[PDB]
């Protein structure tokens, strides 16, 4: 009965493949089979490693509604982010989704509560900006990228959240100045709002030298030739 | 500078268990655009890279660029996934060659060393989507023997099955005693509907090790039902196919 290791090892090497319907069943399997004998936070990840790896499995084969039941009672903010997002995909996040006000809500109450776990923080500030509170989904979003700086979707909804020169020259002033992804940023952010100047190619070189051969890079500096041509 | 590195893989790693597929898309592609018996780990650590990618491109559906990403890859999981993302792509393209590429893929690879499950696996699978039928039990047996625990080989080979001759066959040719070897033998008569009494024998001998699990209980239901709510879900859903 302690062969379950062979239950993780499928689950592993079929999540790996993805051979997600190998992966559903022996989950299936590994839960329900009798009782099995920031710090707090991974213990809870432990705790739910075989619940998660189960709501995971269905989320995996687009059963999102099950996927979030099966952490209905999970403690720790991954499963809480998953239970969240799986919500969500029933019916990229909008205000019409039947589920939306139920994600603001909990979140809410997660923020009262002195949650700071990154990926809450990005879906955080993802809602509050469609709920056009963008001073507050800056707030969130630039608490998320200085725990979690290569975590691309939060610099692209702080880009978003971010309407003046003004606004961004601000945050830009608040995030580790000598680190890559800041720079990375600032560039992005710099064309998406089309005041680009001498220290975005700056900037741009430097990261190049990092990613010599990155297509979202080689993408960048196309867009930032194309700018300072008009 | 060999941390950034790391961050990405931590990013990659807290992503890919998250669901955020496209936040994964891209720190792969920014992590493989830096400079830089059995064995088969050591060319898993290899490809570690640009296996990240490919699964990456895989998990969005992308499945050409992920089997282009590892056209040069010798490791087994590496061939697996570039095999299998080509088998998908053809699959969808449907609505047949492409099968014939992986076929002949798979044979060269059997005539020297290789049988990894997953290769068998996907040779069983390929077999029988052919209607060879013999050949696919014969690939998907071996899979099974060496990868006792991973169903979809089970549910492909209860599919290449289609008498209970056929089926009587190949159970005295597993490891009978072995839990999954009863498991299966529960699912195959049920699946081809001769059901006796050793199956109720062994699904109470699988139920006492997992007493708790969806699958065994929805498969008693069915067996109580052959023996003559559930029944109101999906046939497709409980023999799961789907």
């Amino acid at each position: 009965r302690e062969i379950r290791n062979c239950l993780l090892k499928c689950i592993s090497e079929c999540s790996e493949r993805g051979l997600v319907y190998a992966v559903r069943w022996a989950a299936e399997m590994l839960n329900g089979m009798n009782p099995i004998e920031m710090a707090n936070e991974k213990l809870l990840e432990v705790e739910e490693k075989n619940i998660y790896l189960l709501a995971k499995s269905y989320f995996d084969c687009k059963e999102f509604e099950r996927a979030a039941y099966t952490l209905q009672n999970c403690k720790s903010s991954k499963s809480i982010f998953l239970r969240l997002y799986s919500k969500y995909l029933a019916g990229t996040l909008s205000s019409t989704n039947r589920e939306f006000y139920y994600i603001s809500e909990v979140l809410e109450s997660l923020h009262y509560q002195g949650n700071k776990d990154p990926y809450l923080l990005y879906l955080s500030g993802v809602v509050y900006r469609k709920r056009k509170q963008d001073s507050k989904a800056i707030d969130f979003l630039k608490s998320c990228v200085l725990k979690a700086p290569f975590f691309w979707s939060a610099w692209l909804e702080l880009s978003l959240s971010i309407d003046s020169l003004e606004t961004l020259t601000t945050v830009v002033s608040q995030l580790p100045s000598t680190h890559i992804m800041t720079k990375i940023f600032y560039v992005y952010a710099s064309h998406e709002l089309h005041q680009v100047n001498s220290s975005a190619y700056e900037k741009l070189a430097e990261a190049e030298i990092i990613f010599p051969n990155s297509r979202y890079l080689k993408t960048q500096r196309a867009l930032l030739t194309y700018d300072s041509r008009l």
